[PDB]
DNA sequence: AGGAACGTTCC
DNA sequence: AGGAACGTTCC
């Protein structure tokens, strides 16, 4: 497996990070409360030389996709991947 | 030893190659008496996807530069290093 | 210098 | 799907 679904995967699923960066109750997203926080404190873990920018168009490329569900908090982020049951 | 390298020393070495690339009777320089036979008959055997200008940059990389001595054949090719006793 | 890790592509 | 090869970077 890819090096980005292998480190996606256990980012989200690693316990010191779950203020940052979790699973819905549901599992059906990712959820980053907090970008700032989140590039500050995962992503320096898992990638050398990266941004938000460049995760962002990793996860697409994997199929997953910023949900946009706010009617005019840019800080939170939230990502569902377009293939599901 | 990186890629380049190996495959340079590999197919410089080679006797099958030995018409398209070999080593001067002092070891000095590379020669290559013709570019084009060259490139069709054993380029395509190390490389994939390369062409001549990708491989003489490469070469650069490693210090190997073309010998200007001809005095106004541009098929004929030899190669030296900056490296030397 | 050389071998362990980590990665991607080949088979 | 999964392991063999091949590569580069890390240690």
């Amino acid at each position: 497996r890819p090096a980005f679904v292998n480190k996606l995967w256990s980012m989200v699923n690693d316990k010191s990070n779950e203020k940052f960066i979790h699973w819905s109750t549901s599992g059906e997203s990712i959820v980053v409360p907090n970008r700032e926080r989140f590039v500050q404190e995962v992503l320096p873990k898992y990638f050398k030389h990266s941004n938000f920018a460049s995760f962002v168009r990793q996860l697409n490329m994997y199929g997953w996709h910023k949900v946009q569900d706010v009617k005019s908090n840019d800080s939170r982020w939230e990502f569902e991947n377009e293939r599901h049951a």
